[PDB]
């Protein structure tokens, strides 16, 4: 995602933590964010370059299908086992739950991490085909400008809805994201937050490569407008990956801390 997307997910996770997840963050926070979880959801993306090996760390290239394997997919362009946004969130999740333990990580930026790759592994072209970068090659536009498939579903698609209903701001959106969490998806919401190992991100990747397939890619082919028809039947999806992101990273932190 880009910042927007970032920050809801941030917001709706710091106000689902329980009191000693609340306590760690606040901790582990630099003074400069002023409590606000949400104010550094973007950092991973700062430091890309100024650290090259995490780029391979957002996301997961899998082959033309519409399936996501651990084993065959989570690598990065050495193939290089781990090095990718599902194994990124085993790594840092475990690097936390050393956090107040006695026994060489810095844990601001384990939290950063997690944070940030959380959201990313539930942007559905995060976890998308080598053969087009995620959609980075699909050319299409979005209304009236030029943009490429994979920068629609990091950014246009809420930039738009926030537009369209919320005033170009996401406070509004995020407050519809978090009704809808407690009065329409309740029971939906405690399948999100179940795990029984840290973290669950195979099951995130899986869901967001059939999101993918089933929403993304589906009907659009290279030069299309994307409009109308296709902004308010991929709005639910994104609308959905949003709240399962900032749902599942406050269920992480609280098992992490607890
Ligand atoms: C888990 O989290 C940790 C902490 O953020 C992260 O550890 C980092 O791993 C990278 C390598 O993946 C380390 O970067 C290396 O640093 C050493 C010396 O400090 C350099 O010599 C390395 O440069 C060579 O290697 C590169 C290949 O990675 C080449 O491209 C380059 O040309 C050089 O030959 C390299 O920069 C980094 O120091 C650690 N940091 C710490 C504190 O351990 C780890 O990668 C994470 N793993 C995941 C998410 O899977
Ligand atoms: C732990 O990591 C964070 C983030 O990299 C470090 O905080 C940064 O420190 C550098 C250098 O002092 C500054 O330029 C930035 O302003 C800081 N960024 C943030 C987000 O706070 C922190 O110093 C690290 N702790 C260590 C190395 O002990
Ligand atoms: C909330 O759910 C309602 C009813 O299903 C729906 O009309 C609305 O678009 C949803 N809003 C968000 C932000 O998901
Ligand atoms: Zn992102
Ligand atoms: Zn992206
Ligand atoms: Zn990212």
């Amino acid at each position: 995602w880009g910042k927007e997307g970032h920050e809801i997910i941030c917001k709706i996770a710091q106000t689902r933590l329980d009191e000693t997840a609340a306590k760690a963050v606040k901790e582990l926070l630099p003074e400069s964010a002023e409590g606000d979880l949400s104010s550094l959801c973007l950092w991973a993306d700062r430091v890309k370059f100024r650290y090259h090996w995490s780029s391979p760390l957002h996301y997961i290239n899998t082959p033309d299908a519409c399936s996501y394997q651990y084993n065959r997919d989570c690598k990065d362009e050495s193939g290089e086992k781990g090095r990718c946004v599902a194994g990124a969130i085993y790594n840092y999740t475990t690097q936390l739950l050393s956090y107040k333990t006695a026994a060489q990580y810095n844990l601001t930026e384990a939290l950063l991490f997690v944070s940030h790759f959380m959201g990313d592994i539930h942007q559905p072209l995060h976890v998308s085909y080598a053969s087009d970068k995620g959609g980075n090659t699909i050319e299409v536009h979005w209304y009236t400008r030029k943009a490429n498939l994979h920068h629609i579903w990091d950014s246009n698609i809420i930039e738009t809805a926030e537009a369209d209903l919320y005033n170009s701001a996401l406070e509004g959106m995020v407050d519809a994201l978090k009704k809808n969490i407690t009065t329409e998806w309740a029971d939906q919401v405690k399948r999100w937050e179940t795990c029984t190992k840290t973290a669950c991100p195979d099951i995130y990747a899986s869901e967001g490569i059939q999101a993918a397939c089933d929403w993304a890619y589906k009907g659009v082919t290279e030069g299309d407008t994307l409009e109308d028809e296709y902004f308010y039947s991929r709005l639910p999806i994104v609308y959905q990956r949003l709240a399962q992101g900032g749902v599942r990273l406050a269920a992480t932190l609280n098992r992490i801390f607890g």
